[PDB]
């Protein structure tokens, strides 16, 4: 239910990694591919994205994801706060890569096979799309 | 006033490319450094951004930007049209710039200090901030 509250996890396909963010209220998501599953990565997509949406907290399931230098720094400048597991469920990741399946002959690259999913997950209605559901919570936390 | 118009810009900063989306009825923004000024770049984050916003229309001022194959087929598949200047101002590539130097010192890289002058942009209140005022622009859209 909260407006600021984000899960960040990273996937494997076809020998690469998806980072993949969900704002859990919506189910609505931001994913890329990423070079590698380094700290340097995720700090930079932290900072993306505490730059478009209201990011107040982050939740993962590999908590080892957060310990980077690096990541501290983005959510010390941005203000994000981790939510310890320390401290309701997901796959998404199952979900995506679904819907990657199936736009995959759409595309050369698996990275824009991903920003196809994407798209295709978050204008989905079913009732409003989390598209939609995002922006209304945030505008409803808003007034 | 129209809510799924965007305007899109590369500029250059310290020998580099930087790609600037905005919404015009906003302000709201999204930049990224690009590592050149090419389709594939262009069509790759513009497929991003369709996933995350609606996009209906992109403006530009630089009609050329859009002449690629690939970048014909990201507007394709996403359903954008474009909006010709055949066919109201901006410099917010100044604006940005500005604050890209109030805080370079901030970070190493250029792209950092990008994401972090998004950031600030989007959430300078000055009334509203941009960020909420596309969400509330969204979201009245909706219902
Ligand atoms: C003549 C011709 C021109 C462009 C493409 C092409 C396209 C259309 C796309 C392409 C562009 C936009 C798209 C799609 C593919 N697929 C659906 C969504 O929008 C892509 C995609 O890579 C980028 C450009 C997205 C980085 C890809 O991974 O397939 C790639 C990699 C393409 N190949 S290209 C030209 O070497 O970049 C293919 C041909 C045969
Ligand atoms: C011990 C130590 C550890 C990390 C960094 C560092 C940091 C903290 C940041 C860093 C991380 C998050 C940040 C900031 C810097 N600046 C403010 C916003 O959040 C960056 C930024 O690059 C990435 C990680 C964002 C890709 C950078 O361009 O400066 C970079 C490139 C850094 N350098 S590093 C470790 O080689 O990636 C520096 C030191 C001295």
């Amino acid at each position: 239910c909260s407006p600021g509250i984000w899960q960040l996890d990273c996937t494997h396909l076809e020998g690469k990694v998806i980072l993949v963010a969900v704002h859990v209220a919506s189910g609505y998501i931001e994913a890329e591919v990423i070079p590698a599953e380094t700290g340097q990565e995720t700090a930079y997509f932290l900072l993306k994205l505490a730059g478009r949406w209201p990011v107040k907290t982050v939740h993962t399931d590999n908590g080892s994801n957060f310990t980077s230098t690096t990541v501290k720094a983005a959510c010390w400048w941005a203000g994000i706060k981790q939510e310890f597991g320390i401290p309701v469920i997901e796959s998404m990741n199952k979900e995506l890569k679904k819907i990657i399946g199936q736009v995959r002959d759409q595309a050369e690259h698996l990275k824009t096979a991903v920003q196809m999913a994407v798209f295709i997950h978050n204008k989905k209605r079913k009732g409003y799309s989390a598209g939609e559901r995002i922006v209304d919570i945030i505008a409803t936390d808003i007034q």
